[PDB]
DNA sequence: CTGGGGTCCT
DNA sequence: AGGACCC
């Protein structure tokens, strides 16, 4: 009952796409910028001291020759993301999306088929593809080792098909659950892959230096844990289950403490088509209801094109704003006749609705720093 | 000088 | 509606 899971994360995703569009960027330190944030950078810029999510001020301070490309339009990145996901769905149907650039694939059934097609003379010729975490020795008589090696071969075929068909590189990790497959994928970067044999699990789990590095333990949970003297993976491993339950609830406590041991029972879920579409816009200041109406119009145009391309109709609309110096949202169902009309001047009705919601949140009789629109409840 | 997105749970 | 998490 031991699964084989692969996790794939693309190398400097946005920067890789922009480097594909303009090959002249391939040999220069490249950073992809959104507002005042260098959201990612190619390997050249990373060598010169630029890091992901660094200030544009600090990024040019570390590397003044940095070339900057605007990436506030995620259209290309989204297209390429779904091409990667589809290509992986060619291998096994059940592919889970995390972010635009990460995918889990459950290789168990495929691995089993490959092993059944094999015979004894070949069964000793099974070899790993890529790195083995911690240089750990392979025991070809351990069925888990054999299955994970086959999983590494499948992962290699996946990366190669990604480069040949899509011109994209990434790192893969092969393990027995999603947490470990994600934790081991980034050990060797970029454009490499790593397989984790069971014997090294604990090693991996103890190579982390704080609990926030565990997928599942975010900012709030991390701060609450720090408030209890829990700072290492082993602190959380050994901490009292009961105090943990009282401090975080039963759910969070049991899940994250089981995560501290490298145990992740969660299955790989079919992500399928998106559950929502949304567009954002940030600014230093918004003070005019007419200006807010214009920005909202902008968001609506692109969202309408996207939904029209999708072929499904959203049955709920949401408006989100941020106030000066928290985020607030109002949503409502989309009228049925507008839903059927999708594909007339749908603009005007939609703008009227979202303006009504806006007035519900804001008093025209202000200073806003974020306007966002969402289409959810897709059919 | 802190983006532009997504998921699910309450 | 808001909040936790993910990239
Ligand atoms: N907070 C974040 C994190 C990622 N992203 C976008 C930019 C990234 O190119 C893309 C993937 O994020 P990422 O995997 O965390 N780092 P990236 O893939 O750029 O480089 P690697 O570290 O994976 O080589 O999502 C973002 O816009 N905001
Ligand atoms: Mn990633
Ligand atoms: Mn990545």
């Amino acid at each position: 009952s031991s699964r084989v899971i692969v996790h794939v994360d693309l190398d400097c995703f946005y920067a890789q796409v922009e480097m594909i569009s303009n090959p002249e960027l391939k040999d220069k330190p490249l950073g992809v910028q959104q507002k005042y944030l260098v959201v990612t950078c190619n390997y050249e810029a990373g060598k010169l001291g630029v890091k992901k999510l660094m200030n544009v001020r600090d990024a040019k301070e570390k590397c003044p020759q940095l070339v900057l490309v605007n990436g506030e339009d995620l259209t290309r990145y989204r297209e390429m993301s779904y091409k990667v996901t589809e290509l992986l769905e060619e291998f096994s149907p059940v592919v889970e999306r995390l972010g635009f650039d990460e995918n889990f694939v459950d290789l168990t059934e495929m691995v089993e088929k490959r092993l059944q097609q094999l015979q004894s003379d070949e069964l000793s010729a099974v070899t790993v593809s890529g790195h083995v975490y911690n240089n750990q020795s392979i025991n070809l008589l351990d069925v888990l080792h054999i299955r994970l090696l086959v999983g590494s071969q499948i992962a290699a075929e996946m990366r190669e098909a990604m480069y040949n068909q899509l011109g994209l590189t990434g790192c893969a990790g092969v393990a027995s659950n999603k947490l470990l497959a994600k934790l081991v994928s980034g050990v060797f970067k970029p454009n490499q892959q790593t397989v984790l044999l069971p014997e090294s699990c604990q090693h991996l789990i103890h190579s982390l230096n704080h609990i926030k590095e565990i997928p599942g333990i975010g900012y709030k949970t991390a701060k609450c844990l720090e408030a209890l003297g829990i700072n290492s993976v082993r602190d959380l491993q050994t901490f009292s289950p009961k105090i943990l339950e009282k401090e975080l609830g039963i759910s969070v406590a049991q899940r994250i403490q089981k995560l501290s041991f490298g145990e992740d029972n969660s299955p790989v879920i079919l992500s399928g088509p998106p559950q929502s579409f949304s567009e954002e816009d940030s600014f230093k200041k918004c003070s005019s209801e007419v200006e807010a109406k214009n920005k909202i119009e902008e968001l609506l145009a692109s969202l309408l094109n996207r939904v029209c391309q999708d072929g499904r109709k959203p049955h709920t609309v949401r408006l989100i704003i941020r106030r000066y110096s928290g985020r607030e949202s109002r949503q409502c169902p989309i009228p049925s006749h507008v839903i059927q009309k999708l594909g007339y001047d749908v603009m005007t009705p939609m703008v009227d609705i979202l303006m009504k919601l806006f007035r519900n949140m804001v008093n025209v009789k202000f200073h806003l720093t974020l306007l966002s629109v969402c289409f959810c409840n897709l059919k």
